[PDB]
């Protein structure tokens, strides 16, 4: 990029404060603030380099954890029952997440960063595994930017539990909105027991670290379907409508009977009067 | 490729007929012509640039469709029911689709082109998301080659739809020949319900965009076995039998119960003379 | 690398002895000796170019075989029954497998290398496919190096077998040792009905060939999580506790009801003291 936004250099401290709550529906989710707890949980973002400290407060009647996939932790913040890693009913405990950016090491070999599509979600309630957790809806996102990464305009986050979009009822969404030429960042997660595959109409990406292709010699496929398993992440930007114009776009499962029941939303791409071309 | 025969520019504008018809036996298939329909439908080839135009004709007594993957279509090419763009009985629809170069955009990042390993299947029989036409037959391949992709001498089509492929009875093939040092290539789909893992006796491919090494520098995993889910496609070329020699060789899904049920078939590979080394 | 000790060019002709023997609770397993016959069986590391022939002895009451992915072998060491290729009871078969450096070929296309992770097991106990082999235990790993490749400091084999790892009962590891700083690779495979989604705490690889970034412009997700299916083969290396430290970190299967069933190991990272922090 050179004219589209692209992320600065990491690292600072960051400091958050997380929650864990039961909802009135027989949900769990997590939150910034008490009161306001989400399905998936919030998008948390950083750049590689950052170093985030997060208080996190278990505000129901179990025990239940922060884990996350891809950051560095060290036991400490495991999120296990095992390391004595989680939190007591009503419990405080200040969970530490550090990123890093890639590089040489002495032995002359090549260090990965942090930097990817990655999520955090529970690891002790219902089992010591968090299956219960994750059903209920404690399951959230994170993003770690390399230096010089392309920013979308907005990101999206979908998650494939068991058989539900984001723990909704079957066929109601979510439906996402955008205008012909937004850059949209879809964050793609998978949770529970079963295998799904995620496909888009009128959109494709790249399969690898960014969904972008870096230039003329990235050899990755482009794709728009792909299949993923439980705790699968991975994500990338489209530019929405790009040689396809606005229109209300389905994205689903395209295991047969996982659409048919329901694993379906809409990409709904707008002219700039906010029409779309056969919607309703 | 310097002595291979490759892909040239596209793009022309091209115009062809398709027809969805009944089988005899209950299944349905998609052809060029009409009493000619197959199960895989015919292969679509196309360069990058080009545009298409098919004049499509629903014979049936149902409502049917044609959606592809990866092209660009503006959405009255959607093929779904919810875009009124599918095709009542007797009737006769236009689809156009288009494909693009890769290039630089404007905001400085790369556009990916088109080409890849594609298919187009039905998404209104049976169900909203065509499960009923798919599982009758109505799928089958798109190839769009890159500017200088190497050409094969023949191409093939494995389709693993449910617990078949192509749809044909247990351990009954398809089984598809070559004489040692042929140029052959796969395209491989997959449909329906389930996961599978393609595999392949004697011979390998680079898990990429081409299925082949572009040269040193690529770090692909080189592959004999893929895990694949519903409406997942790839393609690759390999030498037959090179480094190997004549033979049967077995390919199949590697999940145990899959093959033992019959979903194996063979790719003879030939001496000269004809002959295949301890083979009936 | 510049300071690991990495691959020499191969490639020698090898010989060696394998064994495929019954064990007294009912598993099958190969070994380089009789009567020390292991599940997975012995790792085989060879470098690209070498050619290994295998001695192989039956030394069950049924017949059996050895089936290869990945190498270059004529159809007479196919494994299967279909070509003669196995082994009566008792039996003894002298198995060859080659491997091949990467180079350009006449046409002027890139021929891949047989460098990876790969595998072998039995492809005619119980069913003509080794349904039965596989499921007591006939496997285990092959590993071809590229010259150049960076060497470990130890390799582990990690298998998910149906519901099993390793063919372990339910809950009892295995567990692996390292200390802080260790270079450990792992080798993974999946074997028999079912998909598996592979994830490790506080450590994450490339996904390509070999696990690492070759440097800056390798765009492979680097993840630690991954979805396999039957006779997949993967593997990497990871710096024990770079980053995160000492531990007692979980590896485990993500589907939710095989790691609440059993599905789950320790990779014991430790100080030098040999102590870990939160351990017992
Ligand atoms: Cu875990
Ligand atoms: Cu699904
Ligand atoms: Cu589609
Ligand atoms: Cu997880
Ligand atoms: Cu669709
Ligand atoms: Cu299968
Ligand atoms: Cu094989
Ligand atoms: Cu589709
Ligand atoms: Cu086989
Ligand atoms: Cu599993
Ligand atoms: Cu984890
Ligand atoms: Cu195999």
């Amino acid at each position: 990029g050179i004219t589209a936004r692209t992320a600065p250099a990491g690292g600072e401290v960051r400091h958050l404060k997380m929650y864990a709550e039961k909802l009135a529906d027989g949900q769990m989710g997590y939150g910034f603030e008490k009161g306001k707890a989400s399905v998936p949980g919030p998008l948390i973002e950083v750049n590689e380099g950052d170093t985030l400290h997060i208080e996190f407060t278990n505000t129901m009647d179990v025990r239940a954890s922060l884990h996350v996939h891809g950051l560095d932790y060290e036991i400490s913040s495991d999120g296990t029952a095992m390391n004595k890693s989680d939190v007591e009913p009503g419990g405080t405990r200040t969970y530490t997440w550090r990123t890093h950016k890639p590089g040489r090491r002495d032995d002359g070999t090549w260090r990965p960063g942090s930097a990817g599509y990655w999520h955090y979600h529970d690891h002790v309630v219902g089992t010591e595994h968090g299956t219960g957790g994750i059903r209920n809806g404690l399951y959230g996102p994170v993003i770690v930017r390399r230096k010089g990464d392309v920013l979308p305009d907005a990101t999206h986050t979908i998650v494939f539990n068991d058989m539900t979009i984001n723990n909704r009822k079957p066929h109601t969404g979510p439906d996402f909105e955008a205008t012909v030429g937004d850059r949209v960042e879809i964050v793609m997660i998978t949770h529970g027991e079963y295998y799904h595959t995620f496909h888009m109409h009128g959109h494709r990406w790249a399969d690898n670290r960014t969904g972008i292709l870096t230039g003329p010699d990235d050899p990755s496929r482009v794709i728009d379907n792909k299949i993923t398993g439980p705790a699968d992440s991975f994500g990338f930007q489209i530019i929405a409508g790009e040689g396809v114009g606005a229109g209300a776009w389905m994205y689903h499962c395209h295991v047969q009977s996982h659409s048919d029941m329901g694993m379906v939303g809409l990409f709904l791409v707008k002219k700039p009067d906010g029409t779309i071309p056969g919607y309703e």
